[PDB]
């Protein structure tokens, strides 16, 4: 069937009456009212069951052999789906498949019926995610700690064309792979006051709110390791909220217990945007406070809560404890560890110091000024009290260390610090994140190095050694295994499977490249995706595309520096000069461009108007034909990333050079077989180069380029002037073309591209579709087409997150990864 | 060990395993950091999966049979723990005990660890618990309908004397008893407006809110009957509640959920008082309008839903259904239901009316003004619009009927109105549900008779048929059972376990009256009884008691009308008198008062802060010794009582005659062998009769007095001035001998008692003590107590719940009881 593992005799057979034992005894159904969401259930259970054994035992080790804990702080865990990820990972996606298919279900069917873990935006979210995967297919003691919202991001609705954004209520029906741990929650403090006493500062008449844990296992690519994911639950305490007395209303007091529980019950949905709600601060501290008690218990156990020296001396914290900060979220970790340690554990400043930048680190993912996290004083005055003395504390220390080492260098002295003068003070909390820890990183060459040569310039002559780079990477298990078989087996065919948890194997294929029967398999399982793809267009969303032209897509989220507009621009270029020579013949195209747009980002949600206005348009224009369809793909998330790139035959990677830290959606279409047209921005520099540039379709500014421009000054009318073409598209536009009952519709979308372009779109205009016609060239040679495609999936597993965390690993977190199998999950009962 | 039943061999491997696959596999936990608490819900999840079986076949069953249905509508249900109930009712009681025990636990630490479903706040809630019971037990086709309050009763806490109220976060830990389904979920209305359109008038522009269901197993005993009980959660949609559009806030709509959900989210705590609150209301339409859709739902498919006269025929609704409201919280059931036959199903209002009529029965619980509901229409008018026209429409042609039948009588007509003008309208609920059903049933003889002669006397003239009595009764399983199995075992070893199921049977008893070997037994548990509620006490308490001296107790709500401060007096009495004669001896007692008090409730509160003080001042007299103990019982709830009722020697039932509708504690003590002392009131006039005047200590007013009291006048002035006893204890209160801290303390108890006592307290007094004077005589007399005891039990089979439900079903509902067994709980897969 595919190497989705063995369908043993024995196994199928245990499958099918665990199947049933929980139909009945756990869904209490009977198979003649049962739905198919109640198989999808019932198999839910069956292979969780597989790996409860192997959670228990994971941990069980880690606590006998105490080794180096890794604990990795994010606001954001993308998961998606997790049924098939767990069948993959146990080899147990074939046994499944022939039980259900002899209980006369259909397994792909009832994976359709799992509701996506959406609790995250975009490219960080599902950073964390994959990360998580690798981390446990190295086998590493990881933990990946974050808050369980009860309403992820929210599932985009098309109406008129407008983007209309409705609660995700993904626990709606429950979610059989948690566990909530009541008997581990946690108390957290908020507001009260700071009291200076003879020995010691106290946090005074704090407001509290409980953190309730619920653990879901993550389970390693066929080693028997089953690591962790802890998310906290806010809960009211029942005193207090209750019980601070004299009137008020005891209903009233049992109705207002959820306005504490409101602090986990909603994601944000900014992605590479900043917001000073207090809600989110509150939310940032909540995951940190919960988290950092159960780090510090697990620590106090250890070999420590035994014997070893005996004194609890924290000396060996940073040997056992390594806190990965996924970007500045989670940045109060750090004056809370200080806190803590200071405050509760009694350690002298300094101490405690060495032992927190010892064991903390940050990882940056933007350089774009208003994702920048910096939070007005008189909130973190009120909201946390102590931890502003701390900051200051921090702060203080740090400029002496500067003004110690650039003496004079008064302006210096003022850029660096953590604490912002003007309109309203506030705290920047990257400069906290730098000076409070050993090893500071971004997510790719460039990126990184802009990181050093711009935004932290001055901490990079301070301390050198901090910055690093661990280029992202995506998990080969979800984004090829999982989301393409067909693809697996074809290359399994040739070199095996052990590239799986080894992708850089993946170069072996570079001497299949002149092979006949590849050539041919490679572009045949494209053609089944692309068909398999356009079924599920009329199915869930209706109205037919044609799977034989090429299929241009662009999925992201929807912001102005990934240039969505620029596809725009493009699009509606093909349609002009396909309207000017009607009978020309030009190589057919359906360009697919989907993502969701924060709900207060008006032009964000301008440019998704704009999208489905042009495919108004060029959709039911009947001299094009099917030469050109313009389709936006509706509520684009993991799960519908996993039918739409392994489906695709030109990546669009196409954000202003130096705007994209990294992207890692790229990587996902690299290593499933669609060609890259993008930038010199991001991970774009480091597929080209692992690929070759003859192999890519790169265009546009370079960096350089982009500075010359904005020294000069950056001018969107000159190319207005100099380009018919680009005039044309602006003209249509502004009169009307596009929105004839609202001529005035798109007036903020041209009116910002010429007078206030952030990332000059026109400039990278003329090169872009210049370039696109060599795409269109190439893909009507398709044997040349597949060739260079076959060179592009050979030289991608640079790409994979399992280098990644190898690099964290071995460079930031002092520890060996290795694909050890654990010793089997076999019973055990002590 | 017990008649627990078997410990059978197979069946004790067999729980073990199944023990060990729970704390494995659904709680995810190794012994070795399992606790008290893991092992609890490991059982409970064991013993849970023998009645899913029967629970699938049982409703399986009724869908074959198709039976005429039976709905119990109430906002409360009582229910408590349910892990040993379940034991007891199908017969593993023994084999878990035995299982639990070669596993190295004790099943009874292993119970106390269960959470009360507390969804009740007294006698009304547990009634219907021991309906379901019995409903279960005798084989009927019974479903409980009510609100899943996330928030039951809170807890009590006593500080410095005074009740302190904190949440029941009764699912924090979960409730493995529950099985939600979501899909099953209903939408209800609110708010909106009527248009009157063409066809029929059409409720439109309404708020919509969710019902999603849980279902709870009640198995019968022994039978294998498994009912289901059903509670209504609310949810919020996600569109309206997100998508009524034009700014707001994308956040604040999400956090605004937390409005529509408010709903179900707390039981209001009054007993035997009415609060006026719109939360309430919504809470009263939302379980009648979801409950409403399942059952026609259900009767669509019935055996019509197939062919039948073919034609959605409603003539059959009532010989298919039948709906029980649980006194008037779920009136709106009536004009619910006409709405939906008239408006959507589109029958002649007569047709309507007949059928509504028909299916409908309504159960009367009190007798005092401020317990009636009484809606001011204002609010029923923005909330419910179109049952506002309807309760109407259905008030104008139902005084049609009055003016008709009592020409001329023009004062009857206002009374009788469903309407009530004045300061602000109100609609009577009784007045509603009695116009609307086809029978009206009191709670207790005397209670019914009081109906006809006084609250409902025209309803009465006008249809003499409806009215009716059925005595309120408890289950001999909860109440006898399960907590007194050393009684039930003696009970068993002479005349066999028949009466279980057939309480009648106790009477047999009788013939062992003069038996010397039953007389020290049944003498020998009362004792043991007394020595493990003693020990208990300092267990979770902390402060010892006496379990030679006499059991004097009184748990039940705290009330004016339950006159706990009568029995205040009279402790104070024993007091005063052994002060005055220290070296006279006098029987010693430990007075337990226990109860909650609605936080709204003033005097309630006073009360019990009173009884407290009594205790300070009494429990650390040096000359008082070990004679005489106060003690107030904290939490008083179902658990508890199953605790107290056992160890009792002298059960408190001293309501002013004619305002206790029927009580049921009182029956609770008289089959556990404790003696009462009370008023003829409720149904200890019917206790007394079935055990003769001679066995019972029956003091006070009769109805008659009381009324004649009223007549005349009450002065309580009189009674202070020709009792001494009286008058030096009201003078201590006056004076602050139980407050020296606070001297005027308790003058509002004292005002009160002095000038507006409504349950005249000072009446009682005298006949009270000297009344209590007789009991110590008796228990003076160990054998002849012992006697009475026997004569007590022995005759107190008539108070079982399986009686009262017999009647029901056969002199209201129209079904027959049946003691058959169904068809084992025999795997089975179709
Ligand atoms: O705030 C961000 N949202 C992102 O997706 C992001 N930063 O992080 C991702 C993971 O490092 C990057 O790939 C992406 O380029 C960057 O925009
Ligand atoms: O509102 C009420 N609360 C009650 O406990 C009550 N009415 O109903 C119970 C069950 O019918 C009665 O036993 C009780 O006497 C009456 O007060
Ligand atoms: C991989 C992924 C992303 C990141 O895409 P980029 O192109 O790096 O912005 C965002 N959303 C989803 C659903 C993803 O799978
Ligand atoms: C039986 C019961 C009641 C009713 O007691 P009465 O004496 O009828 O008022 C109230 N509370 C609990 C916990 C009960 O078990």
């Amino acid at each position: 069937i595919s190497v989705r593992g063995l369908a043993g005799v024995e196994n199928v057979t245990e499958l099918k009456k665990n199947f049933n034992r929980h139909l009945h005894f756990t869904l209490v159904k009977d198979r003649n009212v049962a739905t198919p969401r109640d198989y999808y259930f019932a198999l839910a259970h069956t292979v969780r069951d597989h790996l409860v054994g192997r959670w228990i035992r994971t941990q069980q080790h880690y606590y006998e052999k105490d080794p180096k804990r890794i604990y990795y702080l994010s606001l954001e865990f993308y998961m998606g789906r997790t049924l098939q990820n767990t069948m993959v990972n146990l080899a147990l996606e074939n046994a499944c498949d022939e039980a259900t298919y002899q209980l006369g279900l259909d397994m792909e069917e009832l994976e359709e019926i799992e509701e996506d873990a959406g609790l995250g935006n975009g490219g960080l979210g599902r950073l964390a995610a994959c990360f998580l995967d690798s981390m446990a297919t190295l086998g590493l003691a990881a933990y990946g700690y974050g808050i369980r919202y009860e309403f992820g991001i929210f599932n985009q609705k098309i109406c008129g064309g407008w983007q209309m954004e409705e609660a995700d209520d993904w626990l709606r029906y429950g979610n059989p792979w948690e566990k909530a741990r009541p008997e581990f929650t946690l108390p957290v403090h908020f507001y009260g006051r700071v009291e200076h006493t003879s020995q010691g500062a106290k946090w005074v008449d704090t407001q509290v709110v409980l953190a309730m844990p619920y653990d879901t296992p993550v389970p390693g690519y066929r080693n028997n390791v089953v690591n962790t994911m802890r998310l906290w639950s806010a809960k009211a305490p029942n005193d207090f909220n209750l019980k601070d007395f004299n009137v008020g209303g005891y209903i009233q007091a049992v109705l207002d217990r959820n306005l504490a529980e409101n602090i986990s019950r909603v994601l944000y949905p900014n992605d590479n945007f900043f917001e000073g709600k207090e809600l989110r601060l509150k939310q940032e501290y909540f995951v940190v406070a919960a988290t950092l008690q159960d780090i510090i218990r697990r620590f106090k156990s250890s070999k420590f809560g035994c014997r070893d020296p005996v004194r609890t001396n924290f000396d060996a914290f940073p040997d056992k404890v390594a806190i990965q900060l996924n970007d500045t979220h989670p940045s109060l970790a750090i004056p809370e560890l200080m806190r803590v340690l200071v405050d509760l554990e009694r350690l002298d400043w300094d101490k405690a110091w060495e032992v927190t930048v010892k064991t903390c680190a940050y990882t940056n993912h933007t350089v774009i000024p208003e994702a920048l996290e910096r939070w007005p004083v008189h909130l973190l005055e009120t909201l946390l009290p102590r931890h502003l003395q701390i900051i200051y504390e921090i702060n203080q220390r740090f400029l002496n260390r500067v003004a110690a080492a650039f003496p004079g260098d008064v302006d210096r002295l003022r850029r660096m610090s953590l604490v912002e003068e003007g309109a309203v003070k506030r705290i920047n909390m990257a400069h906290l994140c730098i000076a409070g820890s050993h090893a500071v990183n971004g997510v790719a060459r460039i990126h990184s190095e802009i990181l050093k040569k711009t935004i932290f310039k001055d901490f990079y002559e301070l301390e050198p050694h901090k910055f690093q780079n661990k280029t992202n990477g995506i998990t080969p298990r979800r984004w090829l295994v999982l989301c393409n078989p067909g693809l697996a087996e074809i290359i399994a065919e040739r070199i095996g499977e052990e590239y799986i948890s080894d992708l850089d194997q993946l170069r072996k294929l570079l001497s299949y490249v002149d092979d006949e029967a590849f050539i041919r398999d490679v572009a045949k399982v494209k053609q089944e995706n692309k068909l398999k793809f356009a079924a599920y267009l009329e199915r869930e969303y209706k109205v037919h595309i044609n799977p034989n032209s090429l299929f241009d897509v662009q999925v992201k989220r929807i912001h102005e520096y990934k240039r969505q507009l620029l596809n725009c621009l493009h699009v509606i270029t093909l349609y002009n000069r396909i309207k000017k020579e009607p009978n020309k013949f030009v190589v057919p195209r359906t360009v697919m461009i989907g993502g969701k747009a924060a709900p207060g980002y008006h032009m964000a949600k301008m440019i998704i108007k704009l999208i489905t206005a042009i495919g108004d348009v060029v959709n039911h224009d009947p001299v094009v034909g099917d030469r050109l369809r313009v389709i936006f793909l509706e509520n684009y998330r993991v799960s519908l990333a996993e039918k739409v790139i392994p489906a695709a035959d030109l990546s669009e990677q196409i954000s202003t050079a130096g705007t994209e830290a990294s992207g890692t959606g790229n990587m996902k279409f690299m290593l499933n077989g669609a060609l890259t047209i993008g930038t010199m921005d991001g991970a774009n520099v480091e597929m080209a180069e692992e690929a070759g540039e003859e192999n890519f379709f790169i265009f546009g500014m370079r960096v350089e380029d982009v500075d010359r421009l904005d020294q000069r000054g950056y001018n969107a009318q000159e190319y207005y002037d100099r380009i018919p073409e680009l005039r044309q598209i602006i003209e249509q536009l502004s009169s009307g073309f596009f929105s004839p009952k609202q001529p005035d519709l798109f007036k903020d979308i041209v009116n910002m591209l010429m007078h206030h372009d952030r990332f000059k779109v026109f400039a990278d205009y003329e090169e872009y579709v210049k370039c696109q016609e060599r795409v269109s060239a190439l893909y009507k040679n398709p044997r040349e087409w597949t060739r260079m495609v076959i060179r592009n999936i050979a030289t991608s597993g640079k790409f994979s997150s399992d280098r990644t965390i190898a690099q964290y690993a071995r460079e930031i977190w002092g520890v060996e990864p290795s694909r050890q199998r654990l010793p089997a999950p076999d019973e055990k009962i002590p």
